[PDB]
């Protein structure tokens, strides 16, 4: 059968059905054999645990219980070399084996495919991450401001899914530890948080051979009570918001008003602050009349910005740091 | 009004804001005892003491860097215990975020943030350069402003005025000629300046000499011999940075702002008719809330992070300061 890498994976169910019923919403599970996975690009170099670690070039972040008690309440994760993150794995502390995209790079062929397929703007942040745990660690409840599709390759991995109730599309990320909301996030936060243990959660056991489609921000958690291996293709949801504002910045940047230095006013005396408010005032009148210019072919042409630098310049800073053997 | 008055004496501080800062360069010699003032100077006053202290991966720039690669690239990331191998073969070493290492500066480079009147968000750090064996930087200018504290040895300089592009918002580098980025596409005017920058003035940097080196002049540098010296380097955040911070926190709070955008040409027909319609109205919104806009809360997000390049590395090597390198 001509099929795509993720028809072939998500079959019986087709393409159009997974984009109708499931994506960017609500999430799936395709149960099979693992072997259906061997179409990714790269999947043996990162099918087991041993063989992750034989490519992985790149520090791996360590997370969990284990971590808290050793900094004395500081953190839930450390950036380590892979052999100590070994150490930490014997302690129960979840391994994140980031951008492993770089060290199978064919892949990255494979994952632009997909974004295409989705229909996500050319400018979407996307990686490969592999996940590693045993003796009871993983991540508590969480959610992200990037979808996954999950591809469980070894052990029984136990998945809490609940809806979020607080915030619809959110645009960061929140552990459902810190109960404080940050700045962004108070501003579109509504009710009271959920229980630490999501006790009105579906419980999803992924095995191997299961794929989980899991939707940006879903409250989840995981439980490796035997250890585990999973690979993860993470995409960035890319808002509106950012289309028109990168749309909006392309039309301004031309203009050397709006490139001139910014000044803190606190220090300045009073008729200059007023002055500064009058240089501002022009420039809101013509940030507004550009803004109200904006076509949506305009937002459109701006669909390959680099909407999420944060993930870019984590992906070049590792790139550069291949050059160290970890 | 005081901290850099020392170093760059006899110039005032009010003469460096009013003449100088942030357009164009200054040079202001004197004795290297001079630096003792800024904290933590005596831990980066040689690269031995440098290379003692520097817990992080070294930028290592060059030549040998682009043989090793087979031409792939000029730069890459190693070890502080590999950094001298680099440092011998002519590769010019950059410890970025040496104030991860020297904590005490950064109360230094806070006060100097606040002297220059920047934006409360507006990145800083201290750099340390070091180089020998004719090792450096080809012509190139930064999107960001540094000062500049020789510390040891002769440091050939080239400076040339930038008369392409005012205020530029990112890096280019003089031999990519040919290609300009979009966005100073948009704002270029004139042909670029001649190889190896003809023109430029030629400065001798010697210990105890400082350099002011404006966002957006053209630079150059060689060390015949060693080199050491010390960066204190400035973000330029834009008005138009606070300015589209301040409307994002009007709009993030909508959540028809904050729907997932999709791929224009990869829907059907009647998707794209009805994808039109949606995008006007929020365009309408959008521009209400741009009218809504004050003075006050463009200075209410001078807080913002306008440098996410910057604030992720930072992150990143604060969870490497005490990896085993
Ligand atoms: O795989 C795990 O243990 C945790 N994964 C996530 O939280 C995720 O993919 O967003
Ligand atoms: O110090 C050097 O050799 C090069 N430095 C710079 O380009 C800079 O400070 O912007
Ligand atoms: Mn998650
Ligand atoms: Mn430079």
């Amino acid at each position: 059968v001509t099929e795509s890498v993720l028809e072939s994976i998500i079959s019986p169910v087709t393409m159009s059905e997974f984009l109708e019923e499931y994506w960017p919403v609500k999430p799936l599970v395709a149960r099979g054999e693992v072997e259906r996975f061997t179409s990714i690009p790269g999947f043996e170099k990162v099918r087991t645990l041993e063989n992750v670690l034989a490519i992985y070039n790149n520090p791996v972040m360590v997370v969990g219980d284990a971590v808290i008690e050793e900094s004395e309440g500081i953190t839930d994760r450390f950036l380590v070399s892979p052999a100590e993150a070994l150490e930490w794995y014997e302690k129960g502390a979840a391994l994140e084996f980031d951008f492993t995209d770089l060290f199978i790079p064919q892949v990255r062929r494979w994952i632009e495919k997909l974004k295409a397929e989705l229909r996500l703007p050319a400018g979407t942040s996307s990686k490969a991450i592999v996940y590693a745990a045993k003796n009871g660690g993983g991540f508590k409840a969480h959610f992200d401001a990037y979808t996954n599709l999950i591809f469980q390759i070894q052990g029984e991995k136990t998945w809490k899914l609940a809806k979020n109730e607080n915030v619809s599309n959110p645009m960061q990320h929140y552990d459902l530890s810190e109960a404080y909301y940050p700045d962004d996030l108070q501003s579109y936060w509504k009710g009271d948080p959920p229980k630490e243990d999501l006790p009105d959660a579906e419980i999803v056991n992924l095995t191997p051979g299961t794929m989980l489609y899991l939707p940006r921000g879903l409250w989840h958690s995981t439980k490796s009570d035997q250890a585990t291996l999973a690979l993860n293709i993470t995409f960035g949801q890319p808002a509106w918001l950012d289309l028109m504002l990168a749309a909006l910045r392309k039309k301004l940047i031309s203009d050397n008003r709006f490139r001139e230095l910014a000044v803190n006013h606190q220090s300045l005396h009073e008729s200059s602050k007023s002055e500064l408010n009058g240089y501002l005032e022009s420039l809101i009148q013509t940030l507004s009349e550009n803004a109200e210019t904006l076509t949506p072919e305009q937002i459109f042409q701006s669909q390959d910005s680099d909407f999420d630098p944060y993930q870019s310049t984590q992906l070049v800073f590792r790139q550069l740091l291949t050059s160290y053997k970890f």
